[PDB]
């Protein structure tokens, strides 16, 4: 105990209640309270960054769901499961609120603290206070977190075999809640329901009418600009993203009877955006949910073609005349439009354009000498409205890119088209992320989940992130190692950002 | 009052376990406890035959998910809200397990009864012992069924008015539970959380590509046939529909070398059921998730179109010549083909076809004279594969519909296709059906739930039965009525299938 606790009298609250009596005897494991120190840990590194709440025990985080107020501290003890090489120092800090966390072991010392080392090999214990002035907290800067830091490395003497540390937790004596009037359904939960269902029986946000047939992993995309299916928990969909990717996939636009220099084959047109009449730059400029498939930074020798194209029926029931053809964003001449996603385009034909008339696309299928390299980049964009940012995966872990196959729908005519499949990848489903909002996800914590297939013969570990991505760890160096949708996803904990996967991926 | 509790030492019960003290001072509402009376009620109907168990109290309904067993009775009141002019008589009694209840309110006051005018405009109170048997219950029988029924029918004709009751419940003081070891997910929930996306984002099933444009409610279509878009609460997706409409959406065939009588440029084709390679006929025929929209019983002039339609490359690569083609099933001759949902269909095009040539076919569209009238019927399906049964909502109310505006795509050839702009609907879509999995539906009841439009102005109420149709209620006839899809749903309460709705739609 680095620090005495308060009373917690609770004079002035009223209608205080009682607890049951066995959960002070049977303690029960933090739900987000596991992490692993491996050889290659960085010294100074903040493993744990949790906060004293009621949220510290299955039990007090269920219960709380039906009050409004508590007061009191916990006591946990630490599982090491250490080693008989290994030999390091670990340190335990107590951080009281209005206080900017010190991020180096040198000002964290000078806290409420206690130094544990490795080879201790049994399990220690500490005491957790709440630091309140008021009588008792409802919900509200709940602050007093109880980071835990490395302040030595583990230079193992022999195999640098991993460390995994967990925590058990049990409410103090002086543990109460207040004013159960709240019914229900105010906080987060300590489990997630996730329904078992196939990836193959999930909707791709990047391209669909093309179901999923596998989850693909590759070693050289190391990095993800993609501005479909980009969905968080604390923003929902997030950048041009949308929760009904199949309805908003067919747009409309606009001739404007011209052609740039060099070719005038390709016809100049303006995408229509009904979100965004004005082009503020503060809103997305091109229709939300629309394609942002890559096709190379300056190159006429390969054009996605934009398939199923129609010209306006001049009845305003509809359109006339589908036929395939081909596009390409900006004009393929200039380096400031040629990949920027905005609204001028151009489209390849012969024949003249009509002047003025609205024509109606549905973009499908990808032509030239295009691979799936060329057409998972995404066009860049540039402005003032508040766009995905760039991802990339903490060092040594990987994603899982939920690859669907894309046919080729080619002509043989005057012009022709050199239309070929391909495969197109999307960072996460909808159907997957759209679970966890009734449970949200506990502050700073990543999901540790299982993909079990057969029947349970052969189970995988991923770690889905806040932002919504998945990690598998890594096994070696291949061309995209290939996952069966024939599997459910299912739950197993909560875990630090930092947490190393067990499993491996086996090839 | 009339029956006393047992006091169940519970010797045989490790850890007995205490609960807040403040609960039984409170009394909340039962969950599925609500119901009307009419003037027009048939005699001798159970209008209540709720069961007695810890999830008559929305506290210890939350409560009961940590532990493994409970034991003691409750104090339940009872809320009549009735006028000044209404004349009749009430009657609840308790009916102990393992008794054949009768059915006439004659022999019903046997048991331990209380009988309650209508006018009363109190709160009368009625102890509900708990009648076990053993130590005591572990999640089985409780049965103590509560069963209300009429005692004198209220014979009064100047007022034509609903009546509505409700309940609420209190535990007794001596209720305890055991075993606080399971931690939780045990059972069901009392609440749903319907997220906050309005039917404007969300898929149509019968119709993808097509944002849902209004809500429709006709005072003609009085049935339901459909296929697709049909789901239930318990039996998931029922039918050939699917929770990826998008994914399925596309279908193949293989040509036969052949025309049928009369008319020559009809070839006939076979669709091609990966699903069910034999033809096994405990299997549904068509692939899952294909069109099933009507034609009419026999009509060579009302023919909706395939619209985009092609043949493979010769190497299994891609796909070539895509174009606007017209398609039909069976043979517009033969009684059991003309309209019966088979795998046999017939493909309008003068030159005839390759036999055992791979094609695709996208559907859609409608050519001819047809109309919403004539695409709102499905074909009849035949066999012993399990179909989705026939839907009628009980008297006194509509269906509302999911609307979809469904362009024309025509062309100017020689032969050309005169598709004309429809309108297709469907029964439910799968968005706001997917969240009610985790915290399912009670036991016979439907929920009672509100759309909001606006900012709160206005609201309608809706009813929705776990065979996934929504019922608004009716006040007149109509030729198509129109509600903004500019509001999202909030679940209200758990209604009786017979509760009588509010608010009224005006035709």
């Amino acid at each position: 105990a680095p620090l005495p606790e308060a009373t917690s009298s609770m004079s002035l609250a009223p209608t205080v209640n009682s607890i049951d009596p066995w959960i002070f005897l049977n303690p029960t494991e933090v739900p987000g309270g596991t992490f692993t120190v491996a050889s290659n840990t960085q010294p100074g590194t903040m493993l744990l960054d949790i906060e004293i709440s009621p949220e510290l025990n299955i039990f007090t985080a269920h219960m709380f769901r039906m009050y409004a107020g508590w007061s009191g501290g916990f006591a946990i003890k630490l599982l090491v499961a250490g080693n008989a090489f290994s030999a390091g120092k670990l340190i335990v800090a107590i951080i009281p609120p209005n206080v900017q966390v010190p991020n180096s072991a040198y000002l964290l010392t000078g806290f409420p603290h206690e130094i544990l080392d490795f080879r201790t090999a049994d399990q220690v214990e500490i005491i957790a206070p709440d630091i309140k002035n008021l009588d008792y907290h409802f919900r509200g800067d709940k602050l007093g977190r109880l980071v835990v830091m490395v302040y030595s490395p583990l230079r193992s003497t022999a195999t640098d075999f991993e460390i995994e540390i967990k925590l058990l937790s049990a409410p103090l004596p002086d543990f109460k809640f207040t004013m159960l009037v709240p019914p229900v359904q105010n906080n987060a939960l300590p489990i997630w329901q996730i329904p078992p269902t196939p990836p193959g029986a999930m909707v791709n946000p990047r391209s669909p009418l093309t179901p999923v047939v596998d989850l693909y992993i590759n070693s050289s995309w190391t990095t993800c600009n993609h501005q479909l299916g980009r969905y968080t928990i604390d923003g929902g969909a997030i950048g041009n993203s949308t929760f009904n990717p199949s309805g908003l996939w067919t747009g409309t636009f606009t001739a404007e009877s011209g052609s740039v220099s060099g070719q005038t084959n390709w016809r100049i047109a303006m995408l229509d955006n009904p979100y965004n009449p004005t082009s503020d730059p503060t809103l997305p400029p091109v229709p939300r949910g629309f394609c942002d498939w890559g096709s190379g930074v300056k190159s006429g020798a390969r054009q996605h073609l934009v398939c199923f194209t129609g010209v306006e029926t001049d009845n305003g029931e509809g359109y006339k005349d589908v036929d395939a053809h081909m596009w390409d964003y900006g004009d393929d001449a200039t380096i400031g439009l040629d990949n920027t996603y905005q609204r001028q385009i151009y489209i390849s034909d012969p024949t003249a354009l009509d002047s003025g008339k609205r024509y109606i696309i549905i973009p499908m299928g990808a032509s030239g000498s295009a691979t799936d390299d060329t057409l998972q980049i995404s066009p860049n964009c540039y402005g003032s409205w508040d766009y995905a940012p760039t991802i990339a995966p903490p060092l040594g872990e990987q994603i899982v890119w939920f690859r669907s196959y894309l046919p080729a729908s080619s002509t043989s005519a005057s012009s022709g088209v050199n239309s070929v499949s391909a495969h197109i990848s999307s960072l996460m489903s909808p159907d997957l992320i759209r679970s966890a909002y009734v449970s949200g996800f506990p502050e700073g914590k990543a999901a540790l989940l299982d993909y079990v297939l057969y029947g349970g013969s052969v189970v995988e570990q991923f770690k889905m992130y806040r932002e919504g991505y998945l990690t598998a760890n890594a096994t070696g160096t291949n061309t995209g190692f290939i996952i069966p949708p024939d599997g459910y996803f299912r739950f197993n904990s909560w875990v630090s950002p930092t947490f190393v996967i067990g499993n491996v991926v086996d090839l």
